[PDB]
DNA sequence: AGCCGCGGAACAAACTTTTTGATCCGCAACCTACTGGATTGCGGCTCAAAAAGTTTGTTCCGCAACTGTAAATGTAATC
């Protein structure tokens, strides 16, 4: 069905194990906007993959401009 | 490029919890025996009054995703 090749690449991204790379896979799946058809089942996984690799990551600030 | 409801806020009258400045009243002191005058004085206790501390009803401030005719595009990478 000739997924884009971005596609492809946040796969691999969720694959080595990201949160953002689902994040923006359970949304591109989940509506016509992004370009892809709206599959709900393998949008559903990948919400769940993304919530369940959010454990144990820290929230730091890096930089600052003033 | 426009600006939805939501929730803090910047203000501002009302409650509300103490800071202060007298007034009083036992209360031991004189004085002498003891209500000694026709006396003072002195320290807890209480009084509203008012300069301080919340509490609560109203008014603007800000901000998101996308819009009405409208692209599925073999591989990688740029703004």
């Amino acid at each position: 069905q000739n997924l884009p090749s971005r596609i492809t690449k946040l796969i691999k991204k969720s694959e080595s194990g990201d949160f953002a790379s689902s994040y923006q896979l359970y949304k591109v799946f989940g509506s016509k906007e992004y370009g892809v058809e709206p599959d709900e089942k393998m949008s559903d996984y990948f919400k769940e993959l993304s919530a369940k690799q959010l454990e144990g990551g820290q929230l730091r600030v890096a930089d600052i401009h003033l």
